[PDB]
């Protein structure tokens, strides 16, 4: 059970299993950085901010990407939204032109437990989560 590729399939995929804590790490900015399933095991570039994201509750993951502020088209956001109606975003949508969204709706009953994350030496180029 797997999500599609949300995103694009370029650079070189990384693999990790989803940690005891269930949480996404994450650093980002303008775009996504680097994704990971801990701080130290992050995947990507050396650029943007730090932060987590609770993968408890995720009823449907939305990616956003287009043309990018600072070149390029990329992934530039994921948008979590929960069972209790609740919307944490990583990445932005705010540095992106002709942007699309690649919407992702988890069946019932689906546990987040692999990442595959495709990423270049400069920004994540696209996820897919592996399910149960
Ligand atoms: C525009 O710069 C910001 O966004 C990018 C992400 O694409 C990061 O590399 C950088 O550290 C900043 O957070």
């Amino acid at each position: 059970m797997s999500s599609p590729i949300l995103g694009y399939t370029q650079g070189k995929m990384n693999q990790q299993r989803v940690g005891q804590d269930n949480r996404l790490y994450v650093r980002a900015g303008a775009a996504i950085d680097a994704l990971g399933s801990a701080s130290d095991l992050l995947v990507g570039g050396n650029g943007g901010s730090l932060s987590s994201v609770d993968l408890s509750g995720v009823k449907s993951i939305t990616a956003t990407s287009g043309d990018f502020q600072y070149g390029g088209q990329q992934l530039v956001a994921l948008t979590f939204t929960y069972q209790d109606g609740r919307q944490q975003t990583v990445g932005s949508k705010a540095y992106v032109t002709n942007a699309h969204e690649d919407r992702f709706d988890l069946p019932d009953a689906a546990k987040i437990t692999q990442l595959k994350i495709w990423a270049d030496d400069w920004l994540v180029k696209g996820v897919q989560f592996d399910l149960n």
